[PDB]
């Protein structure tokens, strides 16, 4: 298809169309994305991913042609610690893409220890909503909680000082206009605290044609929940 | 997802979201659901469908919700005979629907033939655009071409007076209301000329929660070419 939609206004437990990886898993009409106890309480040491079944037509070389896609989801962190990780990312890869070996804490679930600051190895892009920074072991990010849009490697190509707040939703939209390449990502808090970050992209020379979207999250030795509660997708291949 | 909407303008050849079953496959940028030989001429014997992957949720028990869809298409029909056979539907089925065995001809790829006629052992909502009705091998048609609604049996619950056009065009529009629980087709050629139908069907009594939508078409002894050129769908649940 040329344009596709779908919108998730909760996560009934009757799914048919998401991939779980991980233990990702549907609770209390939210995505889990990280595993929890019994109580309800996050744990160390989990990964976890949504990908839609259904695969996007990110762009098509027959018609030079290259989609316009927006994606508008809100989640939750929630702690028993003041220092929750490691964060939760939207993000864009091939269809087959899978929980790479080794990949939790820091590396978000999205990317291999060996090659994650190797953009000639992979083939990602995501928004990352990261709030770890330990400099021992995040090394590549900046020394504060932050957003940041991801093309190829861990080390964000670029960031924004974000402030964590445990409990609340954050009403996020993700936009990516194929006409000026600018990946445009607007992140707010229910009292209007607003965040902005942009960078220029042509995803013809990070992603193949066809492609899955979906979130992954993922917690080391420090934890949180990563809750996803809504989430609606929409991309239209346009001629510019 | 509550909402899901796809728009398939053309087919080009590299698809990635359709579920190609029996002699369906894609040709110049059509899907031409029954079989033709190398030059593109229609030949006997052939049964052909193709479903889109992604699960529709149609209604859902818990909130009490049923689908507004529409589903627009076009499709044309060629034949050097001058009976040319079967005929095209579009349907809703079970996600896990396939070919029955024996369904080819008049049964349209929809039916075995045992069952054909028995309301009780089908779960289908087709809307067919029937060419062939010999009273002797498909005793269940009126006598001439037709637009028929069937509700799990090839015995149309209505059909409507319809005239078959060698190589024209044909657009349609279903679409189906959950407050007044109809189902309406409208079909129009491009000089104008319209066909209309409806019929009051409550979709929880006859189809699961989730299903698969798609076309399906056959020919049995006689043939024609089978070619739909567009489709585009779209299905929201709305309270009820
Ligand atoms: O989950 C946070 C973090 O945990 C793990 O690294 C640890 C932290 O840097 C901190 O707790 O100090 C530990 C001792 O140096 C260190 O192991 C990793 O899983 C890391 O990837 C993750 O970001
Ligand atoms: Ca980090
Ligand atoms: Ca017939
Ligand atoms: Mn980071
Ligand atoms: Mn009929």
């Amino acid at each position: 298809q040329d344009s596709l939609s779908f919108g998730f206004p909760t996560f009934p437990s009757d799914q048919k169309n998401l991939i779980f990886q991980g233990d990702a898993q549907i609770k209390n009409n939210a995505v889990q994305l990280t595993k929890t106890d019994s109580n309800g309480n996050p744990v160390a040491s989990t990964v976890g991913r949504i990908l839609f079944s259904a695969q996007v037509h990110l762009w098509e070389k027959s018609s030079s042609r290259v989609a316009n896609f927006q994606s508008q989801f809100s989640f939750s962190l929630k702690s028993p610690l003041s220092n929750g990780a490691d964060g939760i990312a939207f993000f864009i890869a091939p269809p087959d893409t899978t929980i790479p070996s080794g990949s939790g804490g820091g590396l978000l679930g999205l990317f291999a220890p060996g090659t994650a600051q190797n953009t000639s190895a992979n083939q990602v892009i995501a928004v990352e909503f990261d709030t770890f920074y330990a400099q021992d072991s995040n090394t590549w990010d900046p020394n504060y909680p932050h957003i940041g849009i991801d093309v190829n490697s861990i080390r964000s190509v670029k960031t924004v000082k974000w402030d964590r707040r445990d409990g609340q939703s954050l009403n996020v939209l993700v936009t990516f206009n194929p006409s000026t390449r600018n990946l445009d990502v607007v992140a707010t808090y229910s009292d209007g605290t607003r965040y902005e970050v942009s960078y220029e992209v042509d995803v013809r020379s990070v992603l193949p044609e066809w492609v899955r979207v979906g979130f992954s999250a993922a917690s080391g030795e420090q934890y949180q929940t990563h809750t996803l509660e809504s989430w609606s997708f929409t991309s239209t291949l346009l001629y510019t």
